[PDB]
């Protein structure tokens, strides 16, 4: 059976820990680059709201580059949008932001909507799995990526609300807490619906960078639990910074595996006090290794991470746009060298 994996298949065992052939070598974290958008015709921003183009751009990080997965969106701004925040959609190389937050002192009319899954680019993703799964089949791996209920929360009420409200009024931000890992089930359940093998949540608010570990485990570690075991689905928690101090709670979260950056040190030294409770997704940087090169620091630093025990080789955190197809075949490439 080690001799039979497809794409897919090998990419499940990988986060849940069963043996497979090789590691495999794929983002589950955005991967539109500009290198891309002009060689396939799928420009961000139109790739944002047209469900063709953001298939054939996310495509294009599969069949041009070797990743071993296709993954979407491009951003952290669908599910909030839907609920009601305000975006700026960027620009060919800068990725949609949110502007407007609509709770910024309290949370009442704040219920989640019946009609969620109708609103804002949400039938976009959903149909853009559709059109995905046509244009690859069912041996290759969707990954749905989405901003997560740390996050969520955060852009519903602001980041400056957030933090104080962690401090001073408590209850709130539970309530948003609350809300936010309702909508998140609600959208990741949709995108498995429609044909993603694995949920992939990105929640950079949810780093010691911006919340204390303290509070991590007090407020965001039983959402993030709520939403892993609520989910129909294989999912990887990503969190972005020097996530050390609460690795080891990411771990008890219930997602199959962690996505963490460069910031962690060595792939080892995270698997190192993780035991057999989560894999380890990652970890070569992408702002200061992927996107500037050279090629054989990409290499070299990928190899470190295979040597370490990484279970799935992926860039630390989403892809520069800027990078160069050049750079990204290069982690594929030190995958492969790797097992000779
Ligand atoms: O993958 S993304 O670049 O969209 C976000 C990472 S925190
Ligand atoms: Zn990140």
């Amino acid at each position: 059976d080690m001799s039979e994996f497809t794409l897919k298949t090998r990419l499940l065992a990988a986060l849940k820990g069963e043996p497979v052939d090789k590691v495999p070598v794929c983002s589950v974290t955005q991967t539109g680059i500009v290198e891309l958008m002009d060689v396939v015709g799928a420009p961000w921003p139109e790739a944002h709201t047209n469900p063709e183009l953001m298939a054939k751009l996310a495509l294009a990080n599969h069949e041009l580059s070797g990743l071993e997965a296709v993954r979407l969106p491009y951003c952290l701004t669908v599910l909030v949008e839907a609920m009601g925040c305000e975006i700026n959609m960027g620009t060919k190389n800068r990725q949609p932001s949110v502007t407007g937050h609509p709770y910024p002192k309290d949370l009442e009319g704040a219920a989640v909507p019946a009609d969620l899954l109708q609103r804002g680019r949400i039938p976009v993703v959903l149909e853009a799995i559709k059109i995905i799964r046509e244009k690859v089949g069912p041996d290759v791996p969707i990954v749905g990526g989405m901003e997560g209920p740390v996050t969520v929360a955060s852009d519903l009420v602001s980041v400056k609300s957030f933090m104080k409200w962690s401090i001073k009024k408590t209850d709130l931000l539970e309530q948003a807490l609350d809300i936010a890992t309702e909508a998140s089930i609600i959208y990741a359940n949709a995108m498995v619906e429609a044909g993603a093998d694995v949920i992939a949540i990105a929640d950079p608010v949810a780093s010691p960078d911006l919340m204390s570990p303290d509070s991590f485990r007090q407020f965001l570690k039983s959402r993030l639990q709520k939403f892993a075991s609520s989910v129909n689905s294989v999912t990887v928690l990503h969190i972005c910074g020097n996530v050390n101090p609460i690795l080891s709670d990411m771990a008890d979260c219930g997602f199959e595996g962690l996505s963490v950056e460069e910031k962690i040190g060595s792939a080892k030294k995270g698997k190192e006090v993780i035991g057999t409770r989560a894999r380890l997704v990652g970890n070569v940087s992408s702002p200061f290794t992927l996107l500037p090169g050279p090629v054989d620091k990409i290499k070299a630093e990928a190899k470190e991470a295979l040597e370490g025990g990484i279970d799935v080789l992926a860039p630390g955190c989403g892809i520069a746009p800027m990078t160069p197809l050049e750079n990204v075949k290069a982690l594929v490439a030190a995958r492969d060298e790797f097992y000779a």
